[PDB]
């Protein structure tokens, strides 16, 4: 796959609502990365076109013609532009071909909703730590470690790979090296299920490719 160029304030607008599916992203936004990973994991590279924008020098046509809330990601599909990364990974999973990324088992679904609900707290805990407000990252990763012990039919949050792993991957990807650098803190220390989860995620090529750049 060829990753397309970043569009700036000086870029001409793409067709909007011409029938092509477009995923508007920033190459470094973790929320957008969630959706990009979902696209790749479902083999949708030829179905969903990436439209990367520069958030520091962004095209006015984005807010004006594509997505008024003026954030990434947003998904243009079937004459609607929709936002919210968690909504979007669920939407793509259920409206496009490719392997299903969400289990049918009601108990796994229920646990998944607990974990989706926890994403805000997870980010807040880590950010609190980086900002020196409270050392909450350890407790947050303890929660993750415990969650990984719930289902023993695979190494991922719901046992087998799912949208839940995808939701967390961009954030763990960023928090891990930052905690090591800024707080001299290794999240894998004492957290074997988490260490295994990171190793297994890193074997997923569809995810690794979202760490790529033009
Ligand atoms: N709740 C949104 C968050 C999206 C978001 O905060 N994106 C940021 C980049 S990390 C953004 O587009 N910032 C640009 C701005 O606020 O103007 C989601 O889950 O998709």
């Amino acid at each position: 796959e060829v990753l397309p160029p970043v569009l700036t304030s000086n870029s001409e607008p793409p067709p909007v609502f011409d029938g092509t599916t477009r995923l508007y992203i920033s190459y470094t936004c973790p929320y957008a990365q969630r959706v990009w990973i979902t696209r790749n994991c479902k083999g949708l590279q030829d179905k969903i076109k990436l439209v990367p924008i520069d958030l520091q020098d962004r095209p006015a046509w984005y807010k004006e013609k594509v997505y008024p809330p003026n954030k990434v990601p947003s998904l243009e599909h079937n004459n609607e532009v929709k936002g919210e990364s968690l909504d979007l990974i669920k939407y793509i999973d259920s409206h496009f071909d490719g392997p299903s990324l969400f289990p049918d088992d009601p108990a796994k679904k229920e646990f998944a909703e607990d974990l989706f609900s926890y994403t805000g707290s997870f980010s807040k805990a880590n950010n609190s730590t980086f900002k020196g407000e409270a050392d909450e990252a350890g407790a947050a990763f303890d929660y993750i470690e415990t969650a990984l012990s719930k289902f023993d039919d695979g190494p991922f949050f719901l046992g087998q790979f799912s949208l839940v792993d995808i939701a967390y991957a961009p954030f763990i990807e960023r928090f891990q090296p930052a905690l090591l650098e800024f707080k001299k803190y290794d999240i894998t220390a004492g957290r074997p299920k988490l260490a295994a989860w990171i190793e297994e995620m890193n074997k997923v090529e569809a995810y690794n490719q979202t760490r790529h750049e033009p």
